[PDB]
């Protein structure tokens, strides 16, 4: 039942129209309706994020991630990413290829399952409906 | 309704397990489902590509293309695409980010709404969803 | 008497102010002012462009390319130019170097007598002009 | 016995000395005395070299390819061109290494058994003589 | 009716088989046949054309530039010719795209309205004609 | 009569399944069945393959070269092959094009006649037959 | 009245001839004699320097910063910033463009109203000396 | 007292709000209010320009220089400014690091002092502040 | 006899054959046997390595440094390392030269004393040794 | 019990203060202490260290390699260094990152065990060390 | 006899122990003994210096050329020296290579006869005695 | 009194109009003009070459090296020469700035004297002039 999604910095300024708030809001009723549970985090602490990741590799869980600045920069959160054995979900909001070069590559893309960009929101409910099909 | 699933060089190859003919089937389906009428077209010829883009842009419909080797390579579909005034979503079946670098860059992105990578044929139908919910 | 003009992908959507219809016709009367013969023609696939190049090399006739997408992404089609004996004159519409950086590069260019960007549809009857005053 | 050569753009312009029909006649009788049958196709068109291949995968036959200035530009034939189970050996006349620096990256190399060039037409002969040696 | 025909260094060397007096000759004859008057002016020192270009940006007259070496050097020349209201036509007599590579970048292609080059002197001519068919 | 088959660093492990041994038996044989006499020479010592270079140029005699891990970094062996008049072919055993990518820039290859790679051992037997048909 | 001065990572182990709480005293000081309330803040964590430039965002208020060894590789810290509606002024103390190369690139720099670097802590009063005059 | 002010080419073409006359009385006030005594030079000549800065070396006078596009192109200008013993600052009216790629890279930042860019004109006066404190 | 052993983000988790738990076992046990005592600490938070190296800088204690991902990311982690007086050893487990390329480079082996890679948990009890026979 | 110990071109030079005969010295003793045999040899000549590996290779002995400036130039000696089934461990005396960038590039280390840099010529013993407690 | 020597920017500064006036001096006294009657010429003016090599070029004498800077930054002096029909030696004092990067690449080095660098002022006379020894 | 001459790789080829046995005549008659003793020594083996410039170095005698194809590529070379106390000129006898683009790289230059290319053999002889003037 358990998928994690697990936002990085800046994702709480969300809204500052949807909120971060509404964000997990919708999300827990999406997965309710798919019959997932999802447990929704948000740090701008780069450490924060990878006790998550750690927790969700001892449990075997799956990882939906929008990790922020850190997808174009953290070797670290590659690295504890590397460890889930259940599917990793990358999702950003915005559509990065169509920004600055340096948003066009990601050190998480390449151990992801996939990834999904540009979708708005829903991109993280379009991830939850592809784990809920291959659960 | 109406939605364009336009495949590019080699996707008529998928299962030689789904083959073409199922993803069209299975496409269909889903449409049907959401309340949209998708029409699925692939082919080997970039001719045949551009005619299927110009025919969308002319009727402001949504285009869902997978061009296949073209997306690295073609500026000519790119240049079809922009002209498209409703969402144009980029699939790849395969995570383009975990294979050769040559993969990793796309003419297309830059002017697609998003882009979905690496979640199998169901990338497809999430990129409907995303265009019932958006319609 | 004979130049050939010929329009790679997307040329065909012009003014969809000036079509490519329109743009035939003042091409065609620009150079019956100029004592030379136009034969314009249009095509979105590689093969027929290839074709016309052929044609023109075996004839010893003249060119005006504007090869669309194609000017920045084809070995065949500089191959094919490279076979021709008279002048090769590359013509774009746009002002390619005011655009994204892979628009600045042509595989053309090395191999043409000259090339006129940015002078809008005027462009090719200016190239017509060049050929008419030194044949 | 079956080995498929296949010729991409701008190789039917060949000797306009040895003519395109001359090297098919070549190899025709160089594959008769190695007791194979060489079927010979040459293509302008990108879709049309795809369907060969694609025959090739689905007969298991091995492939000689010079595939002209696809071999520089094209992923999607060397997609193709990955699902040979059987000998693919790319072959150029030319010493595309003593040529432009664009010559020098082939897509295909890298998945081919092996490469000859600069051979001139004895190239593919000497490719025959490998698969007549090898099956 | 004013447009101003800048060149840069050494463009005094021509003929050294048209001369730089000739070329006046023949860039004023053609204005006056297309109802303008050319100013023709030539200096090896850029602040020297750095002057004329300011007063054309004074005057909102065109200006037709062929700045010699300057084109692939100089930001100043380029920061002048950014304040120009009318339009920009670079002109180069040789096809620098078939030199050297350092040749194939200008500073001042991007800010131009259009770019000639590899039509000799004839450039100048067709550069005028383009002027007075868009006043 | 006489073509030089020269082999650089590491070639002499062959086998450690043919054996540099077995491989100079497989060319003397195939050389007297075309009418040449081969004289097949190894050294780990780039003087050496230096000095058998120039005994190829003194001598006007053809080269086939397989210089080992020193196609990839001596500028003073391709400095010893541009005095050869008569023909030069490179030989690899491996596709250096489907492994790491410091071995798909050759020093040797731009000065070559050709280029055989990726045939196994038969590469140098085929390079043979090239230079009995050219002889 | 307010301006915000944060500094990140290092920027605590100045003089140990100016320390950091003697840098807080000197521009306290000299925002005083502006008319300004200087606010002066340093953190080793990425996650505070965010808070604060959030904080800064939802009070509308400018910010000087000096991001330490985060302005050459942060992104995140970018995003943030990105936010301001009031002022941002990027100061260094030291010359960033006379050390090694990897310093002398800001994700912050393009996003700053302006950059000082190179004069010290007075880079500081200066920095509040613009905001003192164009508030 | 006396601090040497050097603007570079098109710097003259200031307000045509602050023109270059109004700066250098802006300039000359502050450094009476600062004890200093401002000498304001502008040209658009690299050659004038070395000439004051080899005066400013042969004074031992600080420099405020703002090259204008002789910053990213003359090495020229660097050589000469590296011959002074007192300070040099460098300044930009805009922040060159918001602007094109080629803006990014100065010749003379490594080698001055500090830099101060995208503050305006008031640069200028801050650079003065830093001169009079450092005195 | 005090050597600070600093492990990065990631390290908490080995062997989940040796764990981070064993890994202190074994150092402590070698510093002692060495005449050493090792002070061993583990963060996946930056600012707190950041902490542990000013303190090491401030006791003038030597520092053996496993940063993990932030070798190759932090320029924050290499300006506090520079501060240090005492050799400071840079450690990895794994041989970061087989890898990825964005593990080939190190921000800290630059102002290291010295670097072991590839050689396991037993690299960290080589670096003891080689601060034993050297203090 | 036996360990290869090689050392490439300017080794011979230490100390022209320990020398190479007293370095041979010391790695002895220690590899004695240690319950192995050192073999050290050193040699300006690439063709010997290569027999030297292949002797290596031949009778499954690990090697310690210190391949002065080969390491940054020679694939020859790479290829032989790949036939090693035992352990392979890279050594250089001075910390190879704190020089040229050249050096920080080795075609040894990504086939090598572990890489030791920095540490002197105690390197040696700890890479003795590293052999001895994993035999 | 005659031979141009030409001093670019900042050669006027020597000595401020060899002055230009010094420099002048040794040079004539040299092209004396030599046979020869040396021109020398120094100028910060790129329009100078172009005039004095168009003066060379139309009397067909040899050029000494130190660019100065010009050296790494100006087409325009290439050009103008590309119509030498006599020798052209370029000379440095210092040793370009031995400095920063972007002083060890000269527009000027590929058309010119040879280079001199390094070698202080007796370069010039050197190069004085090539010119005599070929005359 | 004593230089040293060093030739590498194929430089016992010259002439096969100067034989490398005339060159060293017309060195040693010019050095004996220059009150020197010229010592000419000509290897194609690295080794070779190494161990001259090493009794060079321990005899503190000047070396004049034209090292043939391994100034671009010996990294080794270039560590032999770093330990000449006494003056390295770099010979080389044709211009390598106006040939292929990696021969512009020298690993030597840095670490020279002075550099002289494209004068010829008498490069050498001017290299000698400059000790004799300089001892
Ligand atoms: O931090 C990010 C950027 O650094 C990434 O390049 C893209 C990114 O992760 C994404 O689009 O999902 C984004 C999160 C992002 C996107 C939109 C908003 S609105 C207020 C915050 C916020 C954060
Ligand atoms: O052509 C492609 C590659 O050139 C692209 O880089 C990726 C790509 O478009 C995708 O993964 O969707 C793929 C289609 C693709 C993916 C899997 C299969 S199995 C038989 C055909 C086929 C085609
Ligand atoms: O295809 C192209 C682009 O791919 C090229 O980079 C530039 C180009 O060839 C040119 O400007 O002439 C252009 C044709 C081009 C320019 C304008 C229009 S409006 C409808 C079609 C169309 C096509
Ligand atoms: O198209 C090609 C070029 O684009 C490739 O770079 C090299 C190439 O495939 C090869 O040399 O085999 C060549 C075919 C080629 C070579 C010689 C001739 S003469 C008339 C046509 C033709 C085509
Ligand atoms: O200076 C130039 C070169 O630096 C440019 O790269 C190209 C250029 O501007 C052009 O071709 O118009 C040329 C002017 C140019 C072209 C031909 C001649 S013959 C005597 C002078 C001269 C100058
Ligand atoms: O040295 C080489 C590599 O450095 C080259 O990149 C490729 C190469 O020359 C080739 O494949 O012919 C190879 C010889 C080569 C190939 C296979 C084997 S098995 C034992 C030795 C050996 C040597
Ligand atoms: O962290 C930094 C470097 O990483 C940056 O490249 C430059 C930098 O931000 C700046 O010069 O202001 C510097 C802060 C910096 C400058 C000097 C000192 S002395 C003790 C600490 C410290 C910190
Ligand atoms: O020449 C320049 C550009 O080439 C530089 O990249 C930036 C630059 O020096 C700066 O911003 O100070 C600028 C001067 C500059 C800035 C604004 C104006 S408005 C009329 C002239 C002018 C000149
Ligand atoms: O974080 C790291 C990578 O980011 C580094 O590129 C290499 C690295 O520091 C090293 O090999 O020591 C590694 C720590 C590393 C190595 C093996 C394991 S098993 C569970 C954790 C872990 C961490
Ligand atoms: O040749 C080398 C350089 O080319 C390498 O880049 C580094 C290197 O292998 C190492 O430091 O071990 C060095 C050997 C080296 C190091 C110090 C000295 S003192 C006299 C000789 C010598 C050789
Ligand atoms: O301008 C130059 C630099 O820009 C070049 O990179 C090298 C250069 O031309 C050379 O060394 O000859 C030098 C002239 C040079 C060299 C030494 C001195 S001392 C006072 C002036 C001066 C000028
Ligand atoms: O080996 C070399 C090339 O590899 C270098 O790039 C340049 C070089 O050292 C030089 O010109 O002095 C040359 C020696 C060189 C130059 C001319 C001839 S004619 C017969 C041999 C030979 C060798």
């Amino acid at each position: 039942l358990i998928v994690n999604v697990i936002n990085g910095p800046n994702l709480g300024r969300l809204g500052r129209g949807t909120t971060h708030d509404e964000l997990v809001a919708l999300i827990e009723r999406e997965a309710a309706e798919l019959g997932l549970k999802a447990v929704v985090r948000q740090s701008d602490s780069e450490a924060q994020l990878l006790d998550w990741i750690h927790q969700a590799a001892d449990a075997a869980e799956p990882v939906i991630l929008n990790a922020g600045g850190l997808t174009h920069t953290s070797v670290a959160l590659r690295d504890a990413c590397a460890e889930l054995s259940a599917p990793l979900i990358e999702v950003h909001i915005s559509n990065v290829h169509a920004r600055e070069e340096f948003r066009r590559h990601s050190y998480l893309s390449p151990i992801a399952t996939g990834v999904i960009v540009g979708l708005g929101i829903q991109g993280y409910l379009l991830a939850l409906r592809y784990l809920a099909e291959h659960v």
